[PDB]
């Protein structure tokens, strides 16, 4: 078995190897990458996502989210308070302000220490989940707006034709902006490209050990667990590396820098934080190996997780028993 300790792997494809996205994913899995839940892909030196970022300041963040924490430093939830719209130029200036800017630090480890010590005492503003793309249309390789769609994959593997679409999303971050512990909708893959700015630190639990993280989460967030049998779908819970180590949960960490891709694999729980002002683009995708994960994915039916139009078909086809109850949740 390849990668039996479930380490995060880093790949350096050549420009030739960068042509065929599907083929490269399948290669990385042949080497065991999926066992970690997360891989890094460094693009060939010849590749670029677009020519410059000089002209992005006029993108609108219609609903910036202030991430307000509750709990203790290593075990907390966050709620998202909606804020007034602002442009990316306005958001960048706010990220760089004395109130929100990255503190002085020695290196990424020192910054990580400071994040976990102090995150809860601040409420950073995240421009998350903005439909759009920063890839140039002429970028032909690993252009996250030109991937094969999940609906097309389902149709190719299973024969069934379904409604829905699959488009990318932009994330504008600042220091301490946080993504809570989650897997993707329907335990899909994700791919995330850091277009510019400061790094993003990731934590990940191997898919084969995801239920260990779930059981800890039920212990640590006991009211939320009684409320919903899949409350990590709400994407609000944080648990620090220190707490994971104290409870014996297997995990790994890695820091993504500008110009690098990350892939999350089916049922790979992940969480993390931004180091400073940045912009990432991410989209969900599928392969043949996902189908079985999709059929087994948990679902929130309490009503909190509220998701996309296109998830309806995935539930309807892959999980027809759960469909009725899940749809009651979504209405
Ligand atoms: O970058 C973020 O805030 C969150 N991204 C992801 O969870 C992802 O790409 O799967
Ligand atoms: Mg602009
Ligand atoms: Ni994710
Ligand atoms: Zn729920």
């Amino acid at each position: 078995a390849q990668n039996p300790n479930c380490n995060i792997m880093i790949f350096h494809p050549t420009k030739e190897e960068f042509n065929d996205f599907d083929k490269y994913i399948a290669y990385m899995e042949s080497q065991g990458a999926h066992r970690a839940g997360l891989a890094k892909i460094i693009p060939p030196k010849e590749w670029k996502a677009r020519e410059t970022y000089d002209n992005i300041s006029e993108i609108l963040i219609a609903t910036p989210l202030q991430q307000v924490a509750s709990g203790r430093a290593g075990v907390f939830t966050q709620y998202h308070k909606k804020k007034k719209a602002m442009t990316v130029g306005e958001y960048r200036h706010l990220a760089n302000s004395k109130k929100y800017q990255t503190p002085p630090h020695q290196n990424f480890e020192d910054l990580e220490r400071k994040y976990w010590k102090n995150r809860i005492y601040n409420s950073p503003i995240y421009g998350a989940d903005i439909s759009g793309s920063l890839f140039d249309e002429n970028t032909k390789q690993w252009n996250l707006g030109h991937l094969g769609t999940i609906q097309d994959l389902l149709e190719k593997e299973c024969g069934v034709v379904i409604e829905g679409v699959n488009t990318p999303y932009l994330y504008f971050g600042m220091w301490k902006t946080t993504f809570a512990w989650h897997t993707e909708d329907m335990d899909l893959y994700s791919i995330n490209y850091l277009h510019l700015g400061e790094p993003k630190t990731w934590y990940v639990v191997p898919p084969e050990h995801g239920q260990r993280l779930e059981r800890l989460a039920r212990e640590l967030f006991p009211g939320s667990s009684r409320g919903c049998g899949a409350f990590l779908r709400h994407k609000v819970a944080l648990i620090s590396p220190t707490v994971l180590k104290e409870n014996g949960i297997p995990f790994n960490r890695i820091t993504q820098e500008a110009g690098e891709f990350m892939v999350t694999f089916p049922y790979g729980y992940h969480a993390g934080f931004n180091h400073g002002f940045n912009c990432a683009e991410a989209i969900n995708f599928a392969t043949p190996r996902w189908i079985d994960y999709g059929k087994m994915a948990s679902q929130c039916s309490c009503g909190e997780a509220r998701v996309t139009f296109s998830m309806d078909a995935f539930v309807r086809i892959l999980q027809p028993e759960r469909y009725d109850l899940w749809k009651r949740g979504q209405d």
